[PDB]
């Protein structure tokens, strides 16, 4: 239907195809259950309201006008659409120039980056998300957020354009790691497009 | 070590037990890391506080004086605790007779007392709880709270003495029930233990 104000976009990669990092279920599970729910429901709860012609990034810049439906489908959906992109099977990607001097300059390297991101990971307390993004004086974060939550929301403390998410709920890694968040937050890095990131990053700055 | 301010309580029966509704990896996983992590934090977090010799119930009570530490795994341990008491692997439990009473006058059956319980935890966004409490006018009302967050803690709107808790954490489902959490809900009412619930309602009464 074309008419519906958002819509999954499809995988660029098979459900198996980031099984060094992630499940081929879990992907499976996570994008056609999880995913797919947050999108339908933000296309019912925005019906009819103020927010049924805004841009997802509008809807979230003035969530706290909108019902919990809207603030928790929308950023579910943001969240995951930007998670999909940021993911790939295809090994060795790494930051472009511009994003490799920015991650060492504000971090000192991109192991160093990786840890702070793992630490934020690990620290956020029931379900979240952790994000590396730009904020509004172009300089790079590392924050996380609770539930749907995200950094283009006006609840959220630290806030930015996120370039880079990776989500901590239970369900993105349960079956393979059970509580071992920390493995998986060490083993994603394997699969990050480090090439959408640093694409993302550079739309930030404009 | 016997001096430990916060013990985990063995586990009434078997990890594989409750099976009829939880699978034994998910048991022994929540027990033996989940639980135990929070039992083992909230030991440390309370060490050189005002908490230290504090009894559970008075730590959550008192909880917004204390750390974010002392909270989630207050609540951790709390939660968790009582979770364990209210399974059981013997089918056929039911509620008291004062229970019973109790719960037709407020919710008119036990099928509408689980209908409710069924809706807020999957009302629930996120991590949390699914509760059964007694209010402090003796009433019963079911809540949910987020993360380990429960109907004891001074902060809490809906406060009251729970007698019955659902972990709608998804550690608590995911590897029986992946995203089907209104299908764990259902089940797990095959597996609650209203002995130990109605224990709990004499004494919270
Ligand atoms: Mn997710
Ligand atoms: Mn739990």
């Amino acid at each position: 239907d074309p008419f519906t104000q958002f819509k999954q976009t499809p995988l660029p990669y098979a459900y198996d195809a980031l099984e060094g990092a992630i499940d081929a279920k879990t992907m499976e599970i996570h994008y056609s259950k999880h995913h797919a729910g947050y999108t339908a429901n933000l296309n019912k709860a925005i019906a009819g309201t103020p927010a049924e012609k805004e841009s997802i990034e509008n809807i979230l810049a003035k969530v706290s006008q909108y019902s919990d439906a809207v603030r928790n489908n929308a950023g579910g959906h943001y969240n995951h659409e930007l998670f999909w992109s940021i993911l790939t099977p295809n090994k060795g990607t790494k930051p472009s120039a511009a994003l490799q001097k920015a991650i060492d300059e504000t971090f000192g390297s991109l192991d160093a980056l990786k840890e702070k991101i793992n630490a934020a990971g690990a620290a956020r307390f029931g379900s979240g998300w952790a994000w590396l993004i730009v904020d509004n004086g172009g300089k790079l974060q590392v924050t996380s957020t609770p539930n749907q939550d995200n950094p283009l929301m006006d609840f959220t403390k630290e806030k930015g354009t996120p370039i880079l998410g990776i989500d901590v709920w239970e369900h993105a890694y349960y079956l393979r790691y059970q509580n071992k968040r920390a493995d998986y937050l060490t083993t994603i890095w394997d699969v990050i497009n480090w090439e959408e990131v640093s694409a993302r990053y550079e739309k930030a700055l404009k």
